[PDB]
């Protein structure tokens, strides 16, 4: 369980908070707290994961340059992939604030079943590409 997997751990779990919609989240919701609590926990999740290919780099067991060239492009994209969803994601949970500050009084209750499903489908999204980094790492990790 890497400094890399147990970080993303509690974003994930967070977000799964997020994704109840209880009367605590939607108050985090409407102000700042959830994207930007939600944004220092993919940051050192990032960090703690640049931190371990970072190490990695100490350990491969080799292959002449055409290879040494790829091993970037496979990994980095993955890695990037797994940021800039977690990153997106924020995008969604601000759009609400607004869609919900363009109501004016009125209800978000429709609205929290949109966010519902977005957020739901998106965060299947997150998932799934951090398993394809789980993935590399290893490979990377391997050769194989």
């Amino acid at each position: 369980g890497q400094r890399w997997e147990l970080a993303l751990g509690r974003f994930w779990d967070y977000l799964r908070w997020v994704q109840t919609l209880s009367e605590q989240v939607q108050e985090e919701l409407l102000s700042s707290q959830v994207t930007q609590e939600l944004r220092a926990l993919m940051d050192e999740t990032m960090k703690e994961l640049k931190a371990y290919k970072s190490e990695l780099e100490e350990q491969l067991t080799p292959v002449a340059e055409e290879t040494r060239a790829r091993l970037s492009k496979e990994l980095q994209a993955a890695q990037a992939r797994l940021g800039a969803d977690m990153e997106d994601v924020c995008g969604r949970l601000v759009q609400y604030r607004g869609e919900v500050q363009a109501m004016l009084g009125q209800s978000t209750e429709e609205l929290r079943v949109r966010l519902a499903s977005h957020l739901r489908k998106l965060r299947k999204r997150l998932l799934r590409d951090a398993d394809d980094l789980q993935k590399c790492l290893a490979v990377y990790q391997a050769g194989a």
